[PDB]
Parts: C-alpha cells; sequence; structure tokens
RNA sequence: GGCCGCGGCAGGUUCGAAUCCUGCCGCGAUCGCC
RNA sequence: GGCCGCGGCAGGUUCGAUCCUGCCGCGGCC
RNA sequence: GGCCGCGGCGCCGCGAUC
C-alpha cells in the first residue's frame, strides 16, 4: 500500500529513539573526556561515528592512532593499557590482534589499536583499513543515514545482515558504499533485481563491470572486495527479495520472520508423505567461536552428505544447528534402506593371475563376467542412511572440521524417527524439507 | 586320469555312432538321386559334407548353384522348386533368404539357391561364401575331423557353440577355422588362454597379431570377421575355461552340466537375504524365428534396465527367458522402495523470465535457492521398481523391439515376490544371482 | 665459437645415445607385452613417448585409462593392481591418487591409473590433463625434439629444471610448449632476454601480453599457469642467463657446476673477515617426501630470520640444506653481540595511572622521559643472535612447519665457529656469501 | 570308536600304497646299477631305507662312503661328480654341507658325500652320523615301521612334524627312537602326557631321568640332544595333545586342519573389540632356503618385539609369514598412541658438574629434583607403535637378519588398519589374536 | 651359508656405561642348531 | 525380415536447451 | 600430506601450487 508510506513506516522500526541516541551520547562525551586525560590521539569510527547504527545495537568503537614507528608488541601494550584506564568493566577480546571490549556509562564499547597511516598503500592489518573507510563514508553518506538503516533492517529481517561466517551476508560497510553508490535505499533495491554473479561495482571509478565473481570494489583498496564473504546463494536471495519488493511492497519485508513451531505429529506424517529418511548426528558443541565453529559445522555436513551420495542413499538436502551446549547435523535421504547385495568389481578376463586371486575369495554367491570382466556380489557393512553416518563418523571424525570433529570422536549419536522431533530442530528442519506455513 | 584318456573317452560324447552315419548316407545318395533327374547344378557343402558334425545334430546342407546370368529374384523362383521337388516333408524357413527345409530318408535338410562364383570378389549375399568355405576346408581339415568334433562338443556342452543370436558364440566354421590353424583341439585351448579382447587371429597368413577386436580372418575375404557374432563375454568364458581345464581337467568339461533345480522356499529366502527387489515382466511371445526374438528381448531387456538405473532403483542383473507361450524378462533391484518426494532443477537465479516460470506452479513445499540454481521438492508417480515398469512398459511399449514390444502392447504384467518361483525362471533367476549348487 | 657451432657441440650433451635408447626401446616392448596380456588400455606420454627426454634421465611413463563411470576407489584399485603386476621390484607412490613405481628391464617406469576423458573441460584432476598434454604436443613437437633437449640442458646445468619445490623452476612440459612457441632453443633464448614478471605467454592464441604475474596459459586450460611453481627468482636467473648466452655463447652454459669444497681453514678465515656471525640450526630430517621438506625449510629459515630482523641482529641471508640424516638452517648476521640494556617504551605523560605502575617496576636504572612518554632501560635475555634463535626454536618451534617444526621440537642444536665448518654444508655457505672460485 | 581301530584306520592315511612302493621299488634297483657299475662306495639309509617314510613324502637317501685320506673338497666335488652320473635331473644343493638331489625314474633321490669311519669316535659333521644311526636302528626298528609312520602322521596332522627351523618340531630320527623305547605309538603317546621341561630320554641306557632341559640321548653319541631343536612350546603343545588324545580319540587328530576362514570385515569388528593397534611390516622375500629364512624372520619379529616392548607400546604377540614374493612381521600392540613427554633421568644432585651439563641442555619445560636426583621432560620421536617401528626399521635394519636385513633396507611398507586384511595374512591374524570359529 | 649361546676389541645412546643397543673378531651349539 | 552401428528429419521432457521418442538412407551381424 | 594466498573473528574455513 504505496512504497512512500511503507518506507516511512519501515523507519520507525530502525531508527534508534531519543532515548537510546541521549544513551550513546552521553556515553561518547564521558568516553572522550577519559581519552583526553591520557593524550592519546584516537578517532570515534563505525556506525556510530556516522550515524547509522540501528535501533537496539548501539555500540561505539574507537580507534587509538599509534605512530607507525611502534612494534606490534608496542601497539599491542600501549592499546591495552588504554583501553583499561578508560572503560568501566573492560574484557578482551581476540581477532586479527588483541584489543578491549568494554562498558561505558551502559554502552559496549570496542577500543581498538592501530597503526596512523598517511596513505592507504601502508595498510598491512584490516584494523588499519578502518580509519579509512570512516574517512571515505564520513562526508558522502551525510544525510542518507536513513537510506542506510532502511536497507540494513531489510537485509537483518530477511537473515543475511553481517558478513560473519553464521550470516554470509552483507556487511553494514558494504551498505553504505551501496548507498552512496545509489544515493538510496529504493534505487539499491531496483538495480539489484538486475545483479548477477559476475556484477561488479566501483564506487570510487562510479561504474558497474562485468567479472569473474560479484565484487564489491572498496573505494579505499581497489583490489579488496568488501563482499568477498557474501555467499552466492544469500546475493542470489538477495536479488529475488528485491524484485518481489517492487513487485508487491509491503512493510513485511521489514519485519523478522517468526521460526515455524510445528506439533512433532504434524511433523511425522510430513515425513511420512515424503517417504524419507530423516536423521541428526548430535554431538557437544566445541567451545569456539561461531567464525570457526560455523565453517566447520558446513564442512562437516557437506563430508557426510557427499559420502551419503557415494553410498547410495541419495541424500536430498542437509542443514545443521548450534545450540549452547549441543550442536545437530541434519540430513534427509530419498533412501530409507538399501539392499545388501552389491556389485563388487573384479580385474578383467584376460588378467589371469588376479582373476585367480579374485575367485579365490569365499562368497556366499557365485562371481560372473559381464562387458569381459569379472564382477561378484558381496555384502555391504550397513543398509541404512543412519548407520552408514554412524560408521563415517566413527572412522572419520578426523575429516569433519578440526574441532567439531574432535568432538564428535569423544561423543556423538544418531537421531531418527519420532525421538528427532523431541530435540530442539524442528525449525531447520521445515525450512530443510521447504514446510509451508 | 589325464588329459589323453580324458579326450579318448570324450570322442564317444562326440563321434556319431555307425548307426547315425548309415542313416545320414542312405538320405544323400537318394537326395541326389534327385538332382540328377532334373539335371540342376548343385554341391554339398557344411558340417555334413565335410563329416565333422558333432553327434545327434546331424544335418545335411545342399546349396544350388546357379549363373551369374541371373538377378537377385530370379534365383528363389526355380531355386524352393528344385527344393520343394526333391524333398518328402518340405516347409519353409527364413533365414536372410527364401529357402526350403524338409526331412529325406530321416534326416532333415537344407536346400539353399546361391550364384556359382568363380573368385570370392562377386560375393554380394552370404550364402556365396559358404561354396568357397567348404573348398577352403575340404582338403584341409581331413584327417583333423575328431578335432573339429571334440572342440564343438566342448563349447556345445557349455552353452557357447553356435552364432546363432540366442548364443552369440562359436560357428562351426569357425571351429574349424581354429582346428585348422592350432593343428589340434588340445593346442587351442592351450593358446586360447592367452586371447584377449584385441587377438587377431589371420588363418590364411598363419600368424596371430593385436588388432582393435577378437577377430578371426576370414581365409576367403579378408576383411570379413568369421567371430562376429561372438559376445565378448563368451570370448572370456572360452578363455576361463580354457585355463580351468588346463589346470584340472576332467570329462565333466564335456557333459552338459545339472539343470540345478532349486525348491520356491530357499529361493525366497535366499532373495530375503540379498535384500533385493526381484521381478519379471511377463508378455506372449511374438511368432518369429530366433534370430528375430532373442535380440529383441536383449533391447527389451536393456530399455528396462536404463530406465531402472535413470529412475534410480540400482538394477543388479537382467536376464530373460523364452518358453513356448511366454517370454519373460528378469530384475533384480538393490532399492525396494524410493521415496515419494524428489528433487526437480530449476533456473539459475538471474534468470528472471524463467524463474517466474518456474516458481509459478503449485507443489505442497516451497522451492529453494542451492548453489545459484533455484529447485523444487515434487512428487514420484511411482516409488518401486515394479510400479516404475509398469509405467514404463504401459507407454514405452514400442521401443521394447519391433514385434517384443508390440506383444508387451497387448497384454503384459509384472510379477514380483513368492509367485515369480512358481513361473518357470528358476533357472535363470539362480544363474542371475549366481546361487551356487 | 660461433653461436650454432656451440648448439651443435651441446647436442652431445643432451641427446641420448644409441645404448640408452635402446635400453629404453626394449624395455618399452616388455612393458607393452605385460600390459597388453591383461587387456588394459594404456597409453605413454611424457619426455619419453615424445622422444624429448634428457640424456641419462631415461624413465617411462604409462597412463592406465579407466572409464568415467568408475568409482575412486575402482580407478586406485584396478591401477595398483596393474601397476603391481607389470612393474618389478615396485614401490607404492603418492600423488593426487597413489601409483606403482618400479623397474622394467633396468629402466624405471611410473603407472599411473587416470580417467579416460573426451573433453579437457571434465578435468579437476592434474593425471587426467596429461593425456591431454600429450595429445596436443605429439604432433606439434616432431621435428623440434633437440631443440627442447638443448634447452632442458641449459635449464639443468644451472639448477633451474624441475617444477618440483627443491628446483621452483621450469617443468618439461613448460619447456616443450616454449618450443612450440618460438620454435627454437636460440629463438627462446633470445626472446626471453625481454621477459618480465608481467609476461603472459598464450601458446594456443601464439601471442605475448602484459598480466599480473608471469604466466604461461596451458593449451589445454586457459585458467592454468603451466609456470605456476617457477619462482620469481629463479625466472629472473633464466632472463639473466638468456642475456649472458647471447652476449658470449659457451658451451659452459651446458655443463653442470662443480661445487666448490673449499678448506674448512679457508672458510673460517672468510667469515672472520666478513666479520659476521654465521651460525646453523642443525635437527634431524623428517622422512617425509621432498616437496613437503623443502617449503618447510623455506618456511623455517624465513621465520628465524625475521625473528633475528626484530630482535636486531640484523640478518644477511639464509640458506638451507637437506643431507640424509639431518637438516641444516644457515644463518648470517651482521650483530655478533647487541648491548645487554635496551630500551622499554613506557605510557605518556598525561596517564597518571599507567606511568606509576611504570615507575613501581623494579629496575636497576631509573626511567626517563623522551618526547612526552617515559621510557625504561631494561635487560635482555639474549645478546647474541646464537642464544636468541636457541631461545626462539625452543619456544616457537610450531612455527617452524608441521614436519620441521615437530623435529626441532625433539631436538636441535645451534652450530657455530670452527665446529659448523666441519657439517656437510660448506657449499651453501659458500654460495650464501658468494665466495667465488 | 575303539582305540585300537582308530589307529587301524590311520595307517589308511599313513601306510603308502602299493604303487608308491613299486615306485621307489624300481627306482631303487635301478639306482643301484647305476651305482654299481661305476664300482662306488655307497649305503642307502634314512627313512626310505628302513621302510617308515610317511605315505606322499618319498625321498630315497644315498650316501657315499669315502676313505679318510680324502680331506674336505677332495670328496665334495668328487661325489657331486657321481651324484650326477646316476642322477637323471639332478641340481645342486647347500645347507651345512654339500650334496646332489635329484630324481631317478620319477622318484626323488639325496646323494650326500661323506667319510666312512670305524666307530662314531671319528665324527666330524653330521652327515658322518647318519649311517652309524641307520646301523643303530636297522635292526631295532624291524617290526615296528608302522608305529613310527602312525607318530610321524600324528606330528605332521598338527605342524609339528619335522626339524628344520621352519617348524622346529620332531625329527623323523627322533621318532624312531621314541618308537624304539616304548615300543609302540600308543605307548609313546600314553607316556608322553607326562614329560616335563625337564625330561631325559635315555634309549641305549633304557631308562628316563629328570635332567635341566628336554633331553633324548642319542644312542650313537650321549653328548648330543636328538630334540635340540624341539622347541619348548612344541613340547608343549605335544604333550597337549596326548592328552586330549587319550581323553578323547579321533582320527581328526591324524587330518591336517583348514585355516580359519574369515570376512575381512569382522575381522575389522574384532580389532575394534580388542582395541589394539594391529599392523604388518612387509618387504620383498630374501632368495633364500627356508632354512635361512626362518631364523632371520624370527630374529626380525624379536628384535621388534623387545623395540615395542622398550618403547612402552606394550606388544602382546607377533607372528610372521613369509609369501612367494614377500614376508610379513606383524604384531599386536595395547597401546596405540603414547604421549610426546617423556622423562629422562638425570645426576643425583651431589653431583656437580653432571648436574650442570645436565641442566646445559635447553628444554621446553623446566628439569625437577626427585628422591634425591635431577629429571627432565623431554620429546619421543614418535607416539604411536607403527611410527616406531618405522624409525626402527630404517635406522636398525642391519640387526633385522643378514638377508631379511638388507631387503627391509631398500624396502619395507607399515601396513595396519582395514588395509592390513588385504594382505594374505588373515590366518596368522587370527591364529595371533586367538580368533575362534 | 644362516641362526643361537658365551669371550675379546671398536662405536652409538647418555650428565656419566663393566651393564643399554650397533658393528668387527674368537670358541661351542642347532639346521651348539638346521 | 529383426537386431546393432552411423547420418538427416519431426515430436515428447524440461523454466528453457542435457535426456527420452518416432520416420528415411548408409554399414555390420544371424 | 605439506606449503602459499583469500575470507571471518593468533585460531578456523576455502582456493592456488607440488
Amino acid at each position: 500500500m504505496k512504497v512512500e508510506e511503507i518506507l516511512e513506516k519501515a523507519l520507525e522500526l530502525v531508527i534508534p529513539d531519543e532515548e537510546e541516541v541521549r544513551k550513546g551520547r552521553e556515553a561518547e562525551e564521558e568516553l572522550r573526556r577519559r581519552l583526553d586525560e591520557l593524550g592519546v590521539e584516537y578517532v570515534f569510527v563505525g556506525s556510530y561515528a556516522r550515524n547509522t547504527w540501528l535501533k537496539g545495537s548501539l555500540e561505539i568503537d574507537v580507534f587509538l592512532l599509534f605512530p607507525e614507528e611502534f612494534s606490534k608488541e608496542e601497539l599491542r601494550e600501549r592499546g591495552l593499557e588504554i583501553g583499561k584506564a578508560v572503560l568501566d568493566s573492560y574484557e578482551i577480546r581476540y581477532a586479527e590482534h588483541p584489543y578491549v571490549h568494554g562498558v561505558v556509562k551502559g554502552v559496549e564499547v570496542d577500543v581498538v589499536p592501530c597503526y596512523k597511516l598517511k596513505e592507504p598503500k601502508n595498510i598491512k592489518s584490516a584494523v588499519d583499513r578502518t580509519p579509512f573507510h570512516h574517512k571515505w563514508l564520513e562526508g558522502r553518506i551525510k544525510g542518507k543515514e536513513n537510506e542506510v538503516r532502511l536497507l540494513k533492517g531489510f537485509l537483518k529481517a530477511n537473515g543475511i545482515y553481517g558478513a560473519e561466517y553464521k550470516v554470509r551476508g552483507f556487511s553494514g560497510y558494504l551498505c553504505e558504499l551501496l548507498i552512496v553508490f545509489y544515493g538510496s535505499f529504493l534505487e539499491t533495491v531496483k538495480n539489484a533485481r538486475r545483479w548477477t554473479r559476475r556484477t561488479v561495482i566501483d564506487v570510487a571509478k562510479g561504474e558497474v563491470r562485468k567479472g569473474e565473481e560479484f565484487f564489491v570494489v572498496d573505494p579505499v583498496d581497489e583490489k579488496r572486495n568488501v563482499a568477498a564473504n557474501l555467499s552466492l546463494d544469500n546475493l542470489a536471495r538477495f536479488v529475488h527479495l528485491c524484485r518481489e519488493f517492487m513487485e508487491a511492497p509491503s512493510l513485511g519485508f521489514f519485519k523478522p520472520k517468526h521460526p515455524l513451531e510445528i506439533e512433532p505429529e504434524r511433523l511425522r506424517k510430513i515425513v511420512e508423505e515424503r517417504g524419507t529418511a530423516v536423521f541428526a548426528v548430535k554431538f557437544r558443541k566445541p567451545d569456539i567461536v561461531d567464525d570457526n565453529l560455523y565453517p566447520q559445522l558446513e564442512r562437516a555436513s557437506r563430508k557426510i552428505f557427499e559420502f551419503l551420495e557415494r553410498e547410495n542413499f541419495m541424500p536430498l538436502r542437509s542443514a545443521f544447528k548450534a545450540s549452547e551446549e549441543f550442536c545437530y547435523l541434519l540430513f534427509e535421504c530419498q533412501i530409507k534402506e538399501i539392499s545388501r547385495v552389491f556389485r563388487r568389481m573384479g580385474p578383467q578376463f584376460e588378467d589371469e593371475r588376479n582373476v585367480k586371486k579374485f575367485l579365490s575369495r569365499n562368497r556366499a554367491f557365485r562371481p560372473f563376467i559381464e562387458n569381459g570382466r569379472w564382477w561378484a556380489f558381496e555384502m555391504r557393512k550397513f543398509t541404512t542412511p543412519e548407520e552408514g553416518v554412524r560408521s563415517y563418523a566413527s572412522t572419520h571424525w578426523h575429516t569433519l572440521g578440526k574441532n567439531v570433529g574432535e568432538s564428535i570422536r569423544e561423543y556423538f549419536e544418531i537421531i531418527s524417527g519420532e525421538k528427532l522431533f523431541k530435540e530442539p530442530v524442528t525449525a531447520e528442519l521445515c525450512e530443510m524439507m521447504g514446510v509451508k506455513d
């Protein structure tokens, strides 16, 4: 019902209120006062500094600017001292390098040390790019803050905001570049309908061209792809989302979807209708950050999926879920059970030695010749995908990711049938099988 | 035990007794009397003329020569007419060209018209080579007829004698060429152990060499392969047989093996242990010669096998049988049941026109994106190999051979489970599954 | 004396003599006989099959051609089986697939299994590319075999033939492509003088252009760089060698260089005069193949080099050496000894709290202010590069390569002075320091 | 069935048939005529001369009796000449002394030259004792030939007949002495039940004593033990077999046992259940006689076993097998994996010089004092028995037997897991793990 | 010839060997043994 | 006459072409 | 199997090379 009215109502869901702004302003003023006491060079960067952060996601980023002369150690020591002295309650977090996360008057704050550089050519670390990113945007994004907020809220409600591995979606910095390029949320959406997996957007040169992959050229560093970790599938989803929006605009595009929580009985009747084998590999979650866990959950799923393909259980899709205590690898297979007998390949009839060897082994049934080479009927170790995976996870745990694999070595179990519907994975199941609400 | 005594004992199971010879002599000289009255050019050829026919398989071949001053049409008229006016209880058989077949004083006889040719260059038809074959062998095979009979007996015992499509084995002409080449039965068996699927035996040039296929060069025409209809798997079986015989010689090799009759309950218990689906397509046998029938049964069997692979029922082997009234196509699949749901591939996400068309269809489940393409869960019309073949044979009867397919069109039934073991196909089922005695 | 006369004398050094060719032919014949006996499809490939192999380096490569339907497991099983059967004193090696290395009539052979492909697009495997490399070259290289041999000998004599990691030079395939491109060894050398680190040679297209890296396009796959593992410095050395050859042609360019082998006393005096700290980290060689060992020796020596840079010992160069039992990482530093006392950075003067903490630590000497920042004199844990490396190798063994690092972790020792000159590293030290003959 | 009838039945499996006697008798009488014409001093001895040879194991032993004047290599080459001019198809053989082996009219013959001695005082080698052994037995054994053959067959059916190193059991001569001592086969078995590892059987003195070891005094030489190469464990096995036989007599004791047939999968499941490390050392078999090979395989096994004990992998049992081309050294260990860290013992605390040296070695962790003594943590060079054996076999190949060790030096593999069950060692693995079915 | 058991000499391992393992020699045994 | 192989034509299948079908001549096989 | 580069926050994952 009228795009302009929808976008107007969508701002309410995204723009922070007076209270949250005032909460940030008071923390900012206190933060600067404490920093100025220490005589350190610093700069406020990121979403807060440009006023492009979402309602409910207030977080202040302060970058400490140190001379190029400093060592990495000196960069760390000094930085860790400034951070502790300036925050009410601090915590040492780790990324490319250590830094300090904490709180100032109720507001979350990151204090990150980096080098003060003259040109982007000296950029070695990623934290060294962040100040240049801010410098490039601070003037170009003015007046277009709410457009950024619309784009972010849009992506967030559809589960593709954030470039972290859990999402493999759009980074905040990517959104702001898109707004600078197209000028508004609506124009971004309109043009995105024609994006391909070979689209190259170059804000600095002000042009769109064709490349080898979907590439958003960092105006600060032409060799960097800002959308590097945006998956092909999430790109496709954004493009299709944009087509749907212009076709029939709705405020519902900006509203987070409520997961499908159906009764285990309806779920049982669905699986019965589909006639598939549905089961899960449950194991204890490794104590590691999301950015290590989720690529490993992806790897473990893929390996078991490929195994299921090789063993002729014909997997349809896989999925996974991480809770606080347990992880789950979910699978659906077209084959509930396969015959015990299978065909074992032998040598060609010409090979006297190896045929003799092949026929020497005792078997329940007689080998045979087909198309000039020997074959033998032999017996499978397992005849259901559940037991197949039980065997694979037992013996090939080392291939299911470093930490995920090691955990599966210590403990795992196969859960199938209606017992699986008791586990907290019904939402992932319904999504996996494409269940309509 | 030893070879020398084995072959001596084998000659008894191989050489026609004086009673069988006398039966043939009295039919020959009488048949010549009728060819002299009419005063027509004739010649006795084949296994009878060369005295190399195997015991029990007495059959006289008489070719009617006619001048080159005749068209392809004129030959059959005065050909068959001389045939009918010479044979007592005659009929008409169809293989290549029309010819007469009838019994004269006990034994059956075949009268084939053909041209009288000077050199083997004016050879248009295949029956034009038969005189030259006989003329090439009649001198060279003298003194080696028992060696020929041993090889024929050895082959007929193990179901690979005869080049007709029912057998796809060794022709009688091929057998005699091999004996002339190797000098004896024992030397043929000894050397054949080293035959490969690319061995070339050039009889006239007295050399073996490597080629593109198993090729026995016809002395009369170097471009012809005497072993053309000898299948690859029957070659393999002969090589393997020859190896086993030299290793542990026995008269049993010259005696046909037991029919192997298994009771329906042990057969049921076997199928259970294998865990496979076993079923048959039953239809009424077309009234055609075996050389037309068996290639069509092979085709129908293959087409259904390929359908089963394509539909992911994972067939193991197939076979077929033809009784007097019915034909059977036998199959064994590793999949008894597949899921109702399956994946249908859609267009890539950039392709808006086709994505819209792909998503417009109503389905029970939500389509999804994967690796840049759309995919849809859809439903199979059948979930068992039996039900799949019911559908296939019903709508694709036409491609199951000209006559076999037409019969299947008029009537067929799928027979599975215990009810199949009542059908007269137990021998073929046991062979197919490699059931050992 | 003339360029062409030298090339004529050089042919004697690179062309295989009659005896070696005969040794190859007879091995080939016996190998073909063994393979044909087994019925397998195969193809001779590589330098031997194309007659471009270098004098004294006779080696036969045979690829077993399997159908695409074979699984990897079947491919590997049938491959190894055939390899073990046709080769004497065989040996199982491990590349992409395990393959069989062995001997046939005194000649070394590789039997490698691969897929028989129709189009090069089905290639995701390096061994699958080899048959296509052969088909592309077998015709185009005819009449140019001696030119390839000239180029290989030129490269080998100067230690840059072979793309394996020990060499990081030119592969045989690359050499042959270059000869096809330029037509001769002389033209290749003449044009190579103008090569740069951005040169792109497109062989199939017969053009040269500029790119991001030195890139020789594989005619079978335009995405592949045939010179991928040619190091930058070895490219540089070849270009320089080419300029030198054309300037003053000599047969010496084709002759291997003999090691220096100077007396330990002379080497000692050279190091004394240079006034440098020269030492080695000695540890046991891991039982791994060259292609894993050498990249790890490169990493380890590089990591220790960087440590020495950080610790202000001012390294000049590093080198390494692998013997059968031991490995050596060699270093030369401009600093033999650094002062005990050093400068420790403190906080800026404004920071009252951290200054206090900084000044509260007990020290032998008083802290001081310089450029608005507090500093303190503190003591180094080590004062020689030998002891620094001793510490670093002890505590950071994990960064010196997985296998090399694990070895050093178990045992290493720092050798220097007269003890070092007794170790078998004289050649490497001389080269490292640029000692003239 | 009574014992008497079982023994009556057993004779059938044990006495050579009339054709075998006529074969040997004709070969004998013919072998004499050739020896008499030359006018050479000869004597028939051994199991044939006394008619005690077991069914199927016919061998004619002829000894050439030469004067004492011809020393060593004088009669060695002369007797060898006589051996050729009497045998049909001969061949030379070694084993502690030289001789000639061949055939005479299908029967196998040995021709061993030796000294003609007055009394058993002039004894030099074992070849000089044989005629005296024969002389001592030829009269006493008369009428008890079948008792000897029962004992021989009994032992052979249980793999403990023969003194050769592959067996380490009862020699034929020992068997005869035992029958002469106890009178019959049945009395030997009854009394053997009470044999201990200190039983001394003195035939010449007709008594049993208690001594230091199992000792059967040779009636020809009181100093030598006829049961010298009978192992303690085969003595044990025989005594246990005799107890079993008298408790529940059976003809089965005279029939050899078929090896245990077992699926690789069951074997994998077994090793999983046991939780042990099971692996083999595979290498090419040296071309040497059994009497040299097997003692070397025993030595190699023992050495590696002792290495495994020392390195705390806690081996259970070992075994070995020789195939046609390869040997296998099998091991089962209770430790699949051991920690990298271990304790190294240092000097006593008061020993200042040695403490200083011990502590001078740089190490990852701090040394410590325990019970008046210094200790340090250090790192193993391997953490699995597989890694350990690979290292040990590489460095200490020389000690693993003369020929066996040299072969290992050239090449060996370590095979474990499921790959090992493909090797022809399943019977041995079943035996050493005590697998029953 | 190979293996087995003792005596002698030379190495390796070690902070340090009469002893812990490798090698070269002498004397017996087994197939001292075979 | 059937089967197999090789070419051209017209339809099914699919979101749309890879894949199944039918029709005509060429070569092999019984 | 190891090495190099990319990605996300030194640890993981993915590409290139042998």
